[PDB]
């Protein structure tokens, strides 16, 4: 066979396996070959399942129809997003926090922004992540050349600061033990643990970033699930404007997982070591490497940020929070240590003295329920399994019945 | 003022100015501050202007409504795109060319794929581009660290092979003069020259890539504007499957510039030097750095690839081709050397003894028409101006009247 003379990107070669969620899909498929009649319930990937509220879909359909009219047609949008949408995001989520319309960048989702931010930061920054954490932070870092090779002894890529979050530290890093890095990716409520940082903890985080001269990338994709009285935006912490940016999404709020609409906020006071504003480089990236979020998706997001849209999202979120409570109650009654669930639409179940991949496999094999093994979120996730609360009510209830039957004999 | 201790990405520092099209928009905005009541006609950025056909928008509206129902709701899609859409693209544009549904990757547009491909290739590849060419190829290369600094003497970033395309050579490079690189970005029809490579020229290009062990990134964003009997896909050239991939979009075909939907095709026989299939690394990038094109946009694209959708696109394309002829005739009658327009919805006009930014500024100040300075497309673009044919018919006619009035006595 013919081969080119182009060398494979050595950063791609560093990756240990495929992306976590496609790997789970492969195991789900293999399971269906083994059990063709199985009624599989997926509580693995956090994919929303309930319909989008009509007030929001109606706005998207209206935009689509408008595109067939002379007056209503629009072509390229400014890559930063429609001004009324930037304004609505700035006021709804950041009113009172000194965030301007021009600080908001509308995306086709948080996953995509994480990687565009990584292109922006480039190959020479070092990063810290919560351990465990959403795997895209680590994987994007490896792809960009910010890491060394994977070390199989410790299950870590070289040169990443993995900040261990455990039951014993309340799922917040012991910052006095964390080495200095350029970037700190910090998710609150955390995926997969569900832990929401308190005001005191976020204050510590901002102080740590300030002393170390680091940039915090704060992922607030589940913040509207907050039940405890904790900050929902990093910008609630005075000084955050000098060290932090925030990335978020409509995926988990309106069921926009397939529609694609998020945003990133970069404040004016966030500067590189030479005084250059970080937002100006992000603006160059989003103008050069992106051509804007879908106009229909932007119209849907604008409709979300109205009294009727907010009411609708609140109902969607409330439904998933009720699913979460059903799952928490099930595992608690089974005698498990169950974490998260309070501030996030998933639960983090402790399966000590087992491999999380083994637990994943056992649950799938015996109950036909897909979960996510904790080790998929980094070595700090070993010993845990994440169970998503996204599902139709009957599917949640059925999965819990199956869990109760599987684990009935494990505890008194 | 507080500053972090994070060093700015040195690749961002390399960029000589802002991205071309936002800079044009800034100048347009400045013009409207100067003259608030100016009736500005925008022929700079290639932004489509005519409505999307109803058959296509109806499909998008239907998908939106379906998302509010239990049965019709869908969440995350496959990051590669819906299988029926991949199948429709594969058969419609590549039927008979040995392209499978799994070779197609649905994107939110060609600009985005160019940059995701560049993340995939990484910092250690060298690139070649046509000179002039669409500026994203060069700027994405700089951002990814594949280049040196901008050299102001020659108006080139270091370590990029700029392939000279001129009226004299029919805007196809003399490949005997082109140095070996890892990647060759090649646009046909080319933006901004409008030049469509002939079958013979593409055969040369494929042979050149094969000898050099290079990967061609073929951008076919304007291929449906082809009037001459030239290949529309690189895969029409036997052997392309070993050396080429193709990126395209619905932007210029259905007016999806704001809707966002394109694709890339990476064939099975395209391998790195270690035998690793390039498509497998692209798949990892689109699974890790992307979450799929919008489900509504995918539904729109699926409706495009039907008899009614193709008919509707053909009509829109035809309208813009008519606009292009109006523009060609205007500049030709004024005595300018005008290139392109035959196979693409823009014209490439030669303005001797003048910088293209000065011509841009003069045209905007005097006629309130926005154009694109040729130098924005690389050093080979100096002395030229691109005029887009995307516009309402009355605006094209008005712009041409303004050009004639300005230039007829000179
Ligand atoms: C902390 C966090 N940040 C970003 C994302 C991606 O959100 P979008 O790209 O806007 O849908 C997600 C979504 N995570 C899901 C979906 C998986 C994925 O996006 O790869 C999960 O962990 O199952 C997330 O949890
Ligand atoms: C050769 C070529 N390749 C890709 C694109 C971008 O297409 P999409 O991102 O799918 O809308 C374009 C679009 N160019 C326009 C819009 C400018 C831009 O995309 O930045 C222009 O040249 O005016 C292009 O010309």
């Amino acid at each position: 066979e013919y081969k080119t003379k182009v060398s494979r990107n050595s950063n791609m070669s560093k990756l240990q396996a495929g992306y976590l969620f496609p790997e789970i899909a492969r195991r789900r498929s293999a399971h269906l070959l083994k059990y063709p009649d199985a009624q599989v319930i997926s509580l693995g990937i956090g994919d929303t399942t309930e319909p989008i509220p009509e007030v929001i879909t109606s706005a998207m359909a209206k935009k689509a129809h408008e595109l067939s009219t002379i007056e209503g047609y629009s072509g390229y949008g400014a890559e930063q997003g429609a001004k009324p949408l930037r304004a609505a995001i700035a006021k709804t989520f950041y009113g009172g926090l000194g965030i301007g319309d021009d600080d908001v960048f509308v995306s086709d989702g948080a996953k995509c922004d994480i990687s565009r931010l990584q292109v922006m930061f480039g190959s020479n920054v070092t990063i810290a992540v919560q351990d465990p954490s959403y795997p895209a932070y680590v994987d994007s870092s490896v792809i960009m050349g910010q890491t060394g090779q994977f070390n199989t002894d410790v299950q870590k890529y070289g040169n990443i600061e993995y900040m261990r979050c455990t039951p014993e530290n309340g799922f917040f890093p012991d910052l006095s033990t964390v080495g200095r890095t350029d970037i700190i990716f910090f998710c609150s409520p955390n995926n997969p643990t569900g832990a929401a940082a308190t005001r005191e903890q976020l204050t510590q985080l901002v102080e740590f970033a300030k002393k170390n001269g680091s940039i915090i990338v704060y992922d607030s994709a589940y913040a509207m699930y907050m039940s405890d009285d904790n900050p929902r935006s990093i910008f609630e912490i005075p000084g955050a404007e000098e060290v932090a940016m925030e990335t978020a999404s409509f995926s988990n709020y309106a069921g926009f997982t397939g529609v694609r609409l998020g945003w990133t906020v970069i404040p004016k006071k966030l500067l590189y070591s030479d005084g250059f504003p970080v937002a100006k480089d992000f603006n160059r990236i989003i103008c050069t490497c992106f051509n804007g979020a879908s106009n229909i998706s932007q119209a849907g997001a604008l409709a979300c940020l109205t009294p009727e849209g907010l009411e609708a999202m609140h109902k969607v979120i409330g439904f998933y929070k009720e699913n979460t409570n059903i799952i928490i109650d099930t595992f608690t009654s089974l005698g498990y240590d169950v974490y998260g669930g309070k501030n996030a639409p998933y639960v983090w179940v402790h399966f000590p003295n087992q491999s999380s991949w083994d637990v994943f496999a056992e649950i799938l094999e015996k109950t036909h329920v897909v979960t996510t093994p904790g080790s998929g979120f980094g070595p700090g996730g070993e010993g845990f399994v994440r169970v998503s609360a996204f599902g139709h009510r009957e599917n949640i209830l059925e999965a819990c019945r199956r869990f109760k039957q599987l684990y009935k004999h494990h505890h008194h």
